[PDB]
């Protein structure tokens, strides 16, 4: 059938982005894999006094415009090619907003759920130390992924900084507000789709008062973006979890579903009457948000799509098919490494408060994303438009760019 | 012991009050690293003394630490040690990525040359270097230290390092990355502290009345500050006598004819007494240098709405109890005096930058900092109800103690 | 005419005036440290050539030293080393945390190719890297340099410290860390000059007539933003305000300051900032001179050499070093 | 009453040798107290969840010569007075056999007899952790001491290489053979100790073979040490541990009680009839060897000691009051800071074959260090001689000497 595969997917459209930017086929043989990939093998002391041995993956794309930055996660699922390709939509999300940041990514293949707090301690100070020589606050910059939080980063944090002798908050971010991190840092997802959704609205007419939308996933992104849809006078008309969906076309009530939530953000299994994520997908509305798991819009149920605007809030939620589909049905797709983006640009702007051990208050933060955000946007709607292009190969244009001007101003190429 | 004990229950109080467990206590009750060193010197007169330096650096689970350098006869490891966990709470009321630093040297500066001073201040940087350090441990003036010994500090590390630190010592000159609006950062951050309380009570500064012991160069400053903000000052103090003159004073005159001791009130035949100054109709009082000055003996007789506490302990612990629950707003000396520690950390952002701020843009910052931590001790002494003394304390302990957990340390 | 000697007359001249002692002059005439270094380049015809490079760290009392390196066959080493005094001067009147630097290489850029530069500018870093870098001496450019080679230097010293150093360098491409005005720095520099001798002069700029003299390439965009030894002393008889080279050319090294200042916090300032600070330093740069010209009833060229040398005299003695 | 406080103790014997040594007041100044004095607060998550913070120390008396040198101790009654004077102790047994060190010391608050296997671990990382900056093969380089061993040496060897991203076994000695420890480390105390025995046996023309020697403490040092005596003829008399001692004429049989000793040394729990240590320091013999704790001869029982040679291999076993008794009587006093070379030497050969990455075989160390303890003995034993004074003063004028030259040399001192 139609290509899955995350890794090479991402190479296919960054094979077109770099040639429509007029580059040769040397940029993209230095661009279609990392610079670096590690593989590193963790021996972790359990509670039980066995040991264990865990994989663990550290990937970095390209240095040539600075360090590179990406969250590390914690999944029995994770693969060494998912790692690279995570790795290059950080690169790519870098360049939407213009940090002095190239692209990096790491994982675990582990199992939280099934570690206790002195476990996941010791992989994670374990992580640290078996990849310390490759990354540092001018090197290679962590952050939370999943099923990594603000705690993870206190102890991978308070590992580097004993290894180096001296407190380096630059190394990571995410962090506890106490250890150095930044204001802002935990709706900076949210906040960036949510500018996003508002532009997108914009250029379609569309009124963020009374506008119908459904938000797939319940987690931390998804929750507070629905929040926040409720609070600018949207009607969130469509809902789900892992485990189902529920629909109401006058507005549910966000307050009620955000009280009553699971700590996994699940809230479908207390009500008798769900109508599954399928569904929930081809709902009629303005405004479709996926922010569960990726190809969840695979060319299958791509013409179902009754929105007008699909965000990408999660990573890869409609295929390379589907873009295309969703493209000549006249749908404004805002990718994921332009949507997600305001992730990275708050995590970016805590490393710059480390960098000067100086730190920004609500407000700053919060202006200096809305810039970054709104620029960005108007730089991937006006490629897209003016060349007739769909919005993912607009975005990864503007993506990559600035990292292919730079290989070849150091002479890479 | 006895100012070491004294601190060290100062933080089992705070953190019982927080609800941290025995091991945070056991944590904190006495710093992570104490570098005690002897310093060889070359003498002018040929021969060699050895000198006994102290580095004290309390807990950097915020950040680096921070603290001064005393160059004094009386030095001790307990006063090194307890100092250093002062630095702590006064980073942690400002909310300085920082940690408390201390050190010492034992030597009598005065019976010391130019060359001698300098050859003592570079063997101290070059004994303890190692834990030290822009990243790591921030030193800076203090008893018998001045710009000039902190110059000598950062070119001795920046020798060792072979390029320029200078973010390693503040209160360096302006033209080593020195940091402008330094001078009176302590005496304006009172200030701050005293118009902050003042809209805490809903006093009205224009017409306010205020009460000021001691005329040092400390105390004659803040009546001048005050008058020249238009509020009455209506007493002051010195050594000998006091003088009490309802709806205003002339401070601007009092200044004109003041001694170079600070002794104004030998000028003057009926003067009132120094005790009789604590009790007057006043809504704001300020204390003077001299310790002890509010004591239970005379706590209820206090007939002002405010008390800033501009001096290290002016106020006993139950003069604290007594006013606190006579409903008085009470300042103490570690949130009113952090104006220095506050400067003092711009200096070191602005080394970090290489980067340098006009003098407003300092003060405009230094406001804020002072303005948030006042907010934050009152509404942390509201919510719990309890006197702002123990409030600081806790401000002050909170966030090493939660940077301890984070970082597994307990 | 000897340019070393007579850059230390410059200097001699400026200290006494100050009043220090003829010791601090004697640390200040000749550079701290010199580095002499021969390069071994391949050529694209096989053959291999070994060529000179000079580095001049002046004084780094007040910081780190600047200046750029320049490729011309001319390049020597009294030209590098009173170079780098024009640097500590420039810095100390725009009051920059720097000392002076300089660097050349003896070589002829026009009759090389891409690549022979490429190799060259590599082994210049190679060569030099020990006392340099983005705490000790951050290099620019200069006559025959430009973007391009400071991008070749800036990925060297990144390899060889194995993370991307940006401040190692100044004048680098936007997407290296590059800063934003530096385009016209120089340029816009001779402009804010120009503006603050009016006020003082109490003429309005749009009754003012304008005469320029030059013929190469800033004089065309000065017409637009507007729509010697005996030769000195002369117009100071006749009541003319005169402006050196070594003030109104500042905005150069106030910009590269800047980018530098950027690459040390990781953040970059937009355009309509980096105009707003510099117009501030040129701003006080002018006054400071013209305060010190009128207020010691000297000459401004004069008066801007004790302005750029007085923070490097008084960081030497902090530091103890007279 | 006497001085029993080791720190100032040693500060009047050193002062009294740089004297003899024509040094000005100012070289006294510079030794008598360390350059450098860590006290560090480590944390320890226990294994029942808590957290216990412990109280460790790192003195390092003086690197003139070299790096300093000197091992970590686990015991609840060390104090900051008694890691001083251990790495003075350090300082001057360097110099005696001529090692390119200077002296150190460590120790650590707790008790490892209450502590686990996992605890002690975690207490080992803490402790490296805390004292890193200061440390390293280049700096200073820790080493086994009382209720150490080379598992510790292990785990503390393991976490400083991890801090700084290679291996470093020159950081610490002692280690395990599989991670560039040295052959001989292990028995390196006693094995110095017994070649002092030898060379003072034959300056009181006293034949080993059939000697009737006792020991104080059976640790690492005093368990070889009985077998090392027994196996060449000698009798052992007198055993003794923290608990007790045994006491027969015939000769102990050491194997019997090497079979049965726990893993701190103790032994003596097993039999009902046993004598105290006061009994067991004041019995007679040729050779009492105290190999204990500090302070055991005193001025209190130095008039009863009935030995003729008393060698010291713990550290600091007899008090200044003591010493002086013990020489007018005539024993032959082998003090602490030559007798107990032999660890820090075999040590310092571990730290050669680390900097080589090439390591030597059981022959070539053992050859080297019977050099080395030979010419120790001769030196320290001549300069007793020939200058009237006690075997300690001596050995402490021959020990500080190489110090007290490169403090001059180097600039830190006068003249």
């Amino acid at each position: 059938a139609e290509n899955l595969n995350l890794f090479t997917s991402t190479q296919e459209v960054v094979k077109e982005a770099l040639n429509k930017l007029g580059y040769d086929e040397a940029m993209y043989e230095l661009l279609k894999e990392p610079l670096r990939l590690l593989k590193v093998r963790i021996p972790v002391k359990m509670d039980d006094g066995t040991t264990q041995v865990f994989t663990g993956y550290r990937a970095q794309h390209s240095d040539a415009v600075g360090p590179t930055k990406g969250g590390v996660r914690f999944h029995p699922m994770v693969s060494e090619d998912e790692v690279k390709a995570l790795s290059m939509w950080m690169t790519l999300k870098c360049g939407i907003v213009d940090l002095p940041y190239g692209g990096g990514k790491g994982g675990i293949i582990c199992d939280p759920r099934q570690m206790s707090m002195g476990e996941l301690e010791r992989l994670s100070r374990g992580y640290v130390r078996a990849i310390s020589q490759i990354v540092g606050p001018t090197k290679d910059i962590p952050g939370p992924d999943m099923f990594t939080n603000a705690q993870i980063m206190a102890w991978m944090m308070d590992e580097y900084s004993r290894m180096d002798e001296f407190n380096s908050p630059g190394f990571i971010t995410g962090k506890p507000l106490v250890l150095g991190g930044s204001k802002g840092r935990d709706r900076a997802t949210a906040e960036g789709v949510t500018i996003v959704i508002q532009e997108a609205a914009k250029k379609r007419n569309i009124d963020i008062k009374g506008a119908r939308v459904v938000i797939q996933g319940f987690g931390n992104a998804g929750s507070f973006l629905a929040k926040f849809m409720s609070d600018l006078g949207a009607k969130v008309i469509g809902i789900s979890d892992a485990y189902g969906a529920l629909h109401d076309p006058n507005g549910l009530d966000i307050d009620y579903l955000l009280d009553r939530r699971d700590s996994f953000g699940t809230v479908t299994t207390l009500f008798e009457n769900t109508i599954t994520n399928q569904e929930l997908l081809e709902l009629d509305c303005d405004i479709l948000v996926p922010a569960a798991i990726e190809n969840q819009i695979t060319a299958e149920n791509a013409h179902n799509i009754k929105a007008t605007i699909v965000v990408e809030a999660a990573n890869g939620p409609t295929t390379s098919e589907a873009t295309k589909i969703l493209t000549e049905r006249g749908i404004l797709l805002v990718p994921d490494v332009l949507a997600s983006a305001g992730g990275a640009t708050v995590s970016y702007f805590e490393w710059v408060q480390n960098n000067m051990g100086y730190y920004w208050e609500e407000e700053e933060v919060q202006e200096k994303l809305y810039k970054k955000m709104y620029d960005s946007f108007e730089a991937v709607y006006t490629t897209a438009t003016t060349r007739n292009i769909d919005m993912r190969l607009a975005a990864y244009m503007v993506g990559v760019r600035r990292t292919a001007e730079a290989s070849r101003f150091r002479g890479w190429v």
